[PDB]
């Protein structure tokens, strides 16, 4: 994905996570360790790739839409 | 992606663009050749990754919501 892509998506799921109160440890820990805070934190940044599946998890997980997440 | 998940996005991509009547060759037409045919058939067959920032742009394309393509 393009840069800019990348990192507007990494801000929205930056933007929905702290919007419901969440720290990235916040999120480690209600997900039971399934969604880390240093790898979220890449996704966010937009240092590291965010697939489809992965993204609609995460949707999941915030209780959103995938369309919220969409640049 | 898991195979899974690629092989069911490819499913959904592929219904999408038959129930509104196009051959892969149509979206090559009238995507004025954004959209190969070979390149949306792989994507079709899970055989080639589907990044989020193109899955949006060709739900854009089809004119339905990403949630319409997401396994």
């Amino acid at each position: 994905m393009s840069s800019e892509y990348a990192k507007q998506l990494g801000a929205k799921l930056r933007a929905i996570r702290t919007q419901q109160g969440l720290s990235l440890h916040g999120v480690e820990e209600k997900s039971q360790g399934r969604w880390k805070a240093v790898v979220v934190g890449s996704y966010e940044r937009g240092d590291r790739a965010v697939t489809v599946q992965r993204l609609a998890e995460l949707a999941d997980f915030y209780g959103v839409p995938v369309q919220e997440l969409l640049p």
